């Protein structure tokens, strides 16, 4: 295991994250059920390659870090929230994750370093 790795990600709030807003959006307004399946399209269309992670994350993650295109730089173990990390850390590099839960909302997860 490396001490850290480098992801991206695409974050999709709901009404019941933990702070349902977002640079985008000034309230979310979504239910939890609709962010999984956007969070779903998103990920087929990526499989099929119809869409691109890093240009879907910049129009469309409630993270501030999609004007980084997703890029949230490197992180350890112990910074953060256990799921997200989790999933992180059991990525190859150019791996995507499934879908993830944290209390922000739900994530899908590209491994880049
Ligand atoms: O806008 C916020 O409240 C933070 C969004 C967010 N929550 C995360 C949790 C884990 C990884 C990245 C994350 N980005």
């Amino acid at each position: 295991e490396p001490a850290r790795v480098r992801c991206s990600h695409l974050l999709v709030k709901h009404s019941q994250s933990r702070r349902p807003s977002s640079w985008r959006q000034e309230q979310i307004t979504r239910t939890q059920e609709e962010a999984l399946e956007l969070i779903n399209g998103y990920i087929q269309k990526i499989k099929s390659g119809e869409e691109d992670f890093e240009s879907l994350a910049s129009q469309f993650s409630d993270c501030s870090s999609a004007k980084a295109r997703g890029d949230l730089g490197a992180f350890s173990r112990g910074q953060m929230q256990k799921p997200f990390e989790d999933a992180s850390f059991a990525l190859r590099t150019g791996e995507m994750s499934g879908p993830v839960f944290t209390d922000s909302g739900i994530h899908i997860i590209l491994r880049t370093e």
